[PDB]
């Protein structure tokens, strides 16, 4: 199984989910391919499963942090540049996925909505200890800011025109969530 | 050709481009399907048309503007909430086919290069008046503001899970663009 996962990633930075076969993955992982069948339904099985165990370590890594302002924003977004940042072909082919596949909508969403209301969670504690002023409502300035790095990060990742270069766009990111939680 | 843009932007209201048969653009446009294809070679063909029509009614009303801070700024966002709120259909179809058609990708990648050239020239020049702090470099400050609200705006517009609701979108665009601008 971890065979079958590691060689799709393999696969992934080289080219599209469309362009891999079942047979590319149960030969990279030195299985046969009713061998892969086993453990996977599909090539779609697979890229949910890889992005579901991505998602999954971000997610881990916020919760280490749950347990300066601005450098506590930094570290924060920066679970999630790196996390996905460091897996760039399955964060682009899941990103993808959300188009085509309700399962892959789903944990996406159902992620989002965890780290939105994280989010907002924070910006309440800081408004209740006095630290961040009381301007809009902070579950929706929380969900634009967190649209805002999904965006911006995959942008950035895929190398898209326009988007803001990958070495410039923690900075940019904490710059704009600062301002806005502070600011008002 | 409008009776043919005006059924596919009638027609997409209800049911996506895929759903959507060259037939029904004909038979709504009150013309045979062969005569369909005199004047586009593809029902894509159609929805790209729609999706340049929506964008340069945009770009021109920004125009129009080009020619109180936070009251500026809103006003400039709003060109977008409306012009793309008033064709959602048209819109979400056209997102959509950013994925699939190098067209539709080409024409959306070239007037957010132009919106954010724009946004960063009239920051620069809040700046060179004394108004804006010189934080982050514009260009990339614009950048990141026009992805998210490029990813707000449909998604409030889609009925997406997570998203702001469409009543406060303005607002919140608005409050996000003022601090980071004008903060720090
Ligand atoms: O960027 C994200 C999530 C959106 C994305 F596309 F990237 F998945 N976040 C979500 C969680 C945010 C957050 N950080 C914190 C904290 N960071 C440090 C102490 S508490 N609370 O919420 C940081 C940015
Ligand atoms: O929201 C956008 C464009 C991104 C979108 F997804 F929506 F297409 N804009 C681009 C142009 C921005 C802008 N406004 C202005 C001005 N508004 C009033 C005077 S000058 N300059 O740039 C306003 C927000």
């Amino acid at each position: 199984e971890l065979a079958i996962l590691a060689t799709a990633e393999n696969l992934l930075e080289d080219r599209p989910l469309a362009d891999i076969s079942v047979d590319d993955l149960a030969k990279g992982a030195g299985i046969s391919r009713p061998t892969f069948y086993f453990y996977f339904p599909s090539k779609e099985a697979v890229l949910l499963t890889l992005l579901d165990r991505v998602v999954n370590q971000a997610d881990m890594a916020l919760q280490t942090l749950a347990e300066d302002r601005e450098n506590m924003w930094r570290t924060g977004i920066n679970v999630f540049f790196e996390t996905f940042g460091s897996h760039k072909a399955v964060t682009r082919a899941g990103q993808a996925a959300r188009a085509t596949s309700v399962e892959v909508a789903e944990l996406w969403s159902t992620f989002m909505q965890k780290w939105i209301a994280y989010t907002a969670a924070v910006i309440d504690a800081e408004r209740d200890r006095g630290a961040a002023p009381r301007t809009l409502p902070a579950h929706e300035l929380a969900t634009a800011l967190n649209l805002m790095n999904e965006r911006t990060l995959f942008a950035s990742f895929a190398g898209e025109q326009p988007s803001v270069p990958e070495a410039r766009v923690l900075d940019t990111l904490v710059h704009i969530w600062v301002t806005s939680i502070y600011g008002e």
